[PDB]
Formats: C-alpha cells, structure tokens, sequence
C-alpha cells in the first residue's frame, strides 16, 4: 500500500527521489541454449531495451519537474534520449557490477569480448566500454549518476525546439543546478566540467549508437534482427528527424 503520509512528512530532496525512483533490475530473456548469432544477440538486446524503455517511462513520470512538461514533450524527450539513457545505464551496471571489465546489460546478459564480437558491435561495444572506464576514472557516484541520467533525458531536442522550451529549460537548469549542488556538497569545478564533459562526449557515441541501430532496423529482415513495438515507433519515428538534422544535441562545452 502506499505510505505516502510518512513520504511526505520525510521530505525528500530531489536527489533522494531520484534514488526512490530507480528503475529496478530488467532481466534480458537471455537463452544460452540458442546460438549466440548476430541475430540471436541483438534481437535479445533489443528485447531487454524495449523492456528497460517502459521502465524509463514509468521513471520519467515521476521524476521532479517531468509533469511541467507537456505530453508531446515528454514523448518527445523519451524518444529523442532513449538510447542515451539506456547507455548511460548500461555503462553505470557495468560498473557498479563488474568494476567496468564487462558490458553488464542485464544479470543474464553480461558480454565479455566474445560476446561484443558475436553480437556484430564489437566497436561499438568498445566505445560503450570507453564511457564504462570514465567511470572508473572518476570514480562516478550514484548520486552524480542519477542526476547525469536526468540531463541526458533532457539533452537532446528538436532543433526547431519543444512545445514549451521556457518549461523544459526550467526543468533542465534546476538539473544543472543540482548536479553543481552535488559536486560541491577544492575540485568542485573540476567535477562539474569532467561530469558535464562526459555527458558532452555521450552525444558522440550515442550518435554512432542511432546511425547502426538505424542501418541494422533498415536491414532488420536480412539480418533477421527483431525489434520489440515499443522500438519499432521510437526509431521508425526519429529516423527521418535524424536524417533530416532536425535533432539538436544540447552541449555543455561545445556550441
Ligand atoms: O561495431 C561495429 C562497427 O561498425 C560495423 C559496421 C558494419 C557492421 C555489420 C555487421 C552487422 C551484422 C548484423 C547486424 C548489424 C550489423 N555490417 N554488416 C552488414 N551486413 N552484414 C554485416 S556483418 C557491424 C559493425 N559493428
Ligand atoms: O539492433 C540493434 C543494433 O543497434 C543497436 C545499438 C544499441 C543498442 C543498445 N541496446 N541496449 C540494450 N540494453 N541497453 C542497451 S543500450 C545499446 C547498446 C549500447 C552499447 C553497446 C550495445 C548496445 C541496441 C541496438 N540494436
Ligand atoms: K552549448
């Protein structure tokens, strides 16, 4: 049942939401008993990202400032970020659960460097795994973690903007504004610049994600990749919005 008289009366900061609000463990559906193919993998992989994009969706409709937004926004924003949100959660599993050795996608499914090759995305696998050793580096925290994912939500809109823009910019300052709180509660600085830096250099790889992610969906029929509903209208729908340039990154330190 709910026990939101004693939520209430804890107050939660925004941070302590967020942590409230995370999504729990997806499982793949991962089968060792079938061939690790191509397309055995990747239409798996697809699988446990449709299945983490409801998880998102329930995510963002409870996250702080998400309900300012109008829906054809918050569509708009869960679309234009998912593979981006889905990375940076990848590389946060692969971290917190294997020191980031290995991509961690699900429990059931933690890819060592036979797998990156066998699933066809060894590179890109290797791009993944470059974010997954940031990590390491920084030694990233939850809570710097939670917040990163929130602006990767809000880091990628129409280039001729969303329905509300002054609304979505509200929501996407106050994120700013608890990311720098987070990193100063000498280097504080430092932290923002290396966090905002990193979620920077998300777009590049992200970008390269969408371009093969389009071309394997493209092929899907030869390739015999299966994509679940749920990422059939997400990439069907952005594909052409990519293509045409009409899908503007948001940048801390570039234009
Ligand atoms: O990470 C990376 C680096 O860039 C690539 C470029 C082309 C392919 C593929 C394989 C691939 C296989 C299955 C699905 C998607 C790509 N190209 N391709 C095209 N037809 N057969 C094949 S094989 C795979 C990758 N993977
Ligand atoms: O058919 C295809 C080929 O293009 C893709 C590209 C990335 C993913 C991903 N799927 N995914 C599933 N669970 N988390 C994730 S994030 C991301 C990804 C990112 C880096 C390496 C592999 C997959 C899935 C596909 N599906
Ligand atoms: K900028």
């Amino acid at each position: 049942g709910s026990l939101s008289t004693i939520s209430r009366a804890l107050t939660p900061s925004p941070v302590m939401v967020l942590e409230n609000i995370e999504p729990e463990i997806v499982y793949a559906g991962y089968d060792s008993s079938k061939p690790d193919t191509a397309e055995n993998l990747l239409s798996t992989l697809n699988r446990l990202a449709g299945k983490q994009m409801i998880q998102v969706v329930k995510w963002a409709k409870v996250l702080p400032g998400f309900k300012n937004l109008p829906l054809e926004d918050q569509i708009t924003l869960i679309q234009y970020s998912w593979m981006s949100l889905l990375s940076f959660a990848l590389s946060w599993r692969s971290y917190k659960h294997t020191n980031s050795q290995f991509l961690y996608f699900a429990p059931d499914l933690v890819f060592n460097e036979e797998k990156m090759h066998q699933s066809a995305m060894y590179e890109l696998c290797q791009g993944m795994h470059q974010i997954s050793l940031q990590f390491v580096r920084l030694q990233l925290t939850f809570e710097e973690y939670t917040i990163m994912k929130v602006l990767l939500l809000l880091s990628t809109i129409p280039k001729d903007g969303l329905k509300s823009q002054a609304a979505f910019e509200e929501m996407r300052t106050n994120y700013i504004k608890e990311l720098r709180k987070m990193v100063t509660k000498g280097q504080s600085w430092q932290r923002f610049y290396q966090l905002t830096k990193l979620l920077d250099s998300m777009h590049d790889l992200v970008s390269d994600l969408l371009e093969f992610c389009f071309y394997t969906f493209r092929e899907s029929h030869a390739l015999k990749v299966e994509f679940p509903a749920m990422l059939v209208e997400i990439i069907s729908d952005q594909l052409p919005k990519v293509e045409s340039g009409n899908v503007k990154p948001l940048y801390f330190h570039r234009k």
